[PDB]
Order: C-alpha cells, then structure tokens, then sequence
C-alpha cells in the first residue's frame, strides 16, 4: 500500500505531465497521495496562471466577512458577521492596515505560534465564496474554470444527466482569516490555487481516520453535536494542533505558497489560516473514485448549513433515502 503513513506529499509534474489533469490526479493516487487528504501540486516552470496580477482591485467583494471568535485559544467557534462592501484595492489596503497586518515574525513555524495563541482576540475580515476567476482563457493546463464538470463526470459514471453547474470562487485573505474544520460538499474533492499574496497554512486529516476528528468535535462543542449529526458542515468549528495531538487525532500540516496548487481528497477534514493579504481561486471537482464517498456522505439537515444549487442533484441520485430531509433542511 502506497502511503501507508498518510503523509502530505509533494508533486513536481513536467510541462508535458500538465497536459492532462485527470490523469495527472490518477498517478498522485497510483503513488498514495490521497491517502494524506490534501496533496500540494508545483507547477511546471514554464506555466503560468495569468501574465499580471497588476489590475484586479476593481473586482467587488460584496459581502466582506468578519470572523468573529468564541471559546478558548485552541478550541472555538467563529460566526460570520456581514460587512460593507469593498472593493479588492480597498481590501487590500484594509489588510495592510496596522490594525490587520500580519505582525513581524521570524519564519512560518513563529507565525503559527502566534495564530494559534492569538486568534481568538481579532476578528479579521475575509473575502470568500466570490464567484469568479482569475485564470487567464488562454492558459490550457489546470485552469480551474475549464475542468470537466461534476455533473458530467456523474453522468459519464453512473449515465444520468442532471442539472447543475460548477464554477470556481475566489476568495481574498488577510492575517488570521480562517477556514473551519471541513471536508467538501458531498465529500468531493477540491482544488485551490494560491494566485497571489501572502501563504496559507493547511492541517488536514487522512480519509481513513475522519470519524476520529468527528468525535473529538462532538466531544468539544457538545451542543452543537446535539443541534446537528452533521455540525462540521456548518463550517464554524476551529481546533488546534496542539489539542488535536493532546487527544491523539492523526493529522499532517503543510504551508501554501503563492503559485502553488493544492488539493483535497474526498472525506479529508481540512483547515486552516491565512498569514496574511492573499488571493485563492479554489473549486470542487470529481473523480470515478469519489462515487462510492458521495454516496456516503453525510449530512447536516438541521438548516445551517445551506449549499448551491448543484447539490440537489448529487443527493438526490445518490442518495435518494436521505434527499427528502435534506431538502427540507434546505427549505
Ligand atoms: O482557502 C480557503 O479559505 C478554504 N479553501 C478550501 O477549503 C478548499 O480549497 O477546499
Ligand atoms: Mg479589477
Ligand atoms: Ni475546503
Ligand atoms: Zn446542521
């Protein structure tokens, strides 16, 4: 078994590995990277997403988020308070800002110690779920908005054709912006592209061992646990390295840099923090092997956690049993 201790691993395709990127994920899993939940992916040399990244401040960030904290340093919760819109450019200048810049730090391992002690008393605003993209049309190899589609690959898979679509979202981070503990909508896989700016750090758990993280977090946020079978969908619950290794939870951490790509696995819990202005372009997407986890994944009901569109289709043909009260949690 290729893997076996689920580490993060590191790919480095040629310009002419790049051609084909569902190929390209089938050789990561030949060589056990999806066994980690997360694999980070460098890019030929010679690619590049776009030429310039010198005029996007126009784009519009119409519902800015506050992060806001509560619970203790290594265990909380974050709500999303909506704010004013902005522009990119005023954002990033928001992000510069004294009262949100990333403070002075001697490298990545320093800037952790200081998010994970520090979070919690700063409510940083984050610019995320925007639909868009900043793939240029003539870049060919790994443009996020010319993947083949989900629903396509469900119906060259299993022969129904559905209704949907799948479009990539952008998200724009400064210092401690924050994504809670998650795997992707009906357990699919994900990939993001760090298109500018400053890292994001990434702790993940391998597939194989997701209900552990599941019942450490029913543990340390027990009314949510009993509002909802399915709370870490609402994607609210943070936990930190240090209390995931006080309580024996196997998981890995990795850095993201800026040009870099990562991906997700299907079922691998993810979470993480910006180190400081940055730009991600990120988007779901599907493999033959993701069936069988579609079909098992669960789901929050209870109303908070409310998705696009295209999840209709994938619950109700996967999972017909359950697609009647999930749609009422939807409704
Ligand atoms: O970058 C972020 O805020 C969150 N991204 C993801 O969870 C992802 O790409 O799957
Ligand atoms: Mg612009
Ligand atoms: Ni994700
Ligand atoms: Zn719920």
């Amino acid at each position: 078994a290729q893997n076996p201790n689920c580490n993060i691993m590191i790919f480095h395709p040629t310009k002419e590995e790049f051609n084909d990127f569902d190929k390209y994920i089938a050789y990561m899993e030949s060589q056990g990277a999806h066994r980690a939940g997360l694999a980070k992916i460098i890019p030929p040399k010679e690619w590049k997403a776009r030429e310039t990244y010198d005029n996007i401040s126009e784009i519009l960030i119409a519902t800015p988020l506050q992060q806001v904290a509560s619970g203790r340093a290594g265990v909380f919760t974050q709500y999303h308070k909506k704010k004013k819109a902005m522009t990119v450019g005023e954002y990033r200048h928001l992000a510069n800002s004294k009262k949100y810049q990333t403070p002075p730090h001697q490298n990545f391992e320093d800037l952790e110690r200081k998010y994970w002690k520090n979070r919690i008393y700063n409510s940083p605003i984050y610019g995320a779920d925007i639909s868009g993209s900043l793939f240029d049309e003539n870049t060919k190899q790994w443009n996020l908005g010319h993947l083949g589609t989900i629903q396509d690959l469900l119906e060259k898979e299993c022969g129904v054709v559905i209704e949907g679509v799948n479009t990539p979202y952008l998200y724009f981070g400064m210092w401690k912006t924050t994504f809670a503990w998650h795997t992707e909508d009906m357990d699919l896989y994900s990939i993001n592209y760090l298109h500018l700016g400053e890292p994001k750090t990434w702790y993940v758990v391998p597939p194989e061992h997701g209900q552990r993280l599941e019942r450490l977090a029913r543990e340390l946020f027990p009314g949510s646990s009993r509002g909802c079978g399915a709370f870490l969908r609402h994607k609210v619950a943070l936990i930190s390295p240090t209390v995931l290794k006080e309580n024996g939870i196997p998981f890995n951490r990795i850095t993201q840099e800026a040009g870099e790509f990562m991906v997700t696995f299907p079922y691998g819990y993810h979470a993480g923090f910006n180190h400081g202005f940055n730009c991600a372009e990120a988007i779901n997407f599907a493999t033959p092997r993701w069936i069988d986890y579609g079909k098992m994944a669960s789901q929050c009901s209870c109303g908070e956690a409310r998705v696009t569109f295209s999840m209709d289709a994938f619950v109700r043909i996967l999972q017909p049993e359950r697609y009647d009260l999930w749609k009422r949690g939807q409704d």
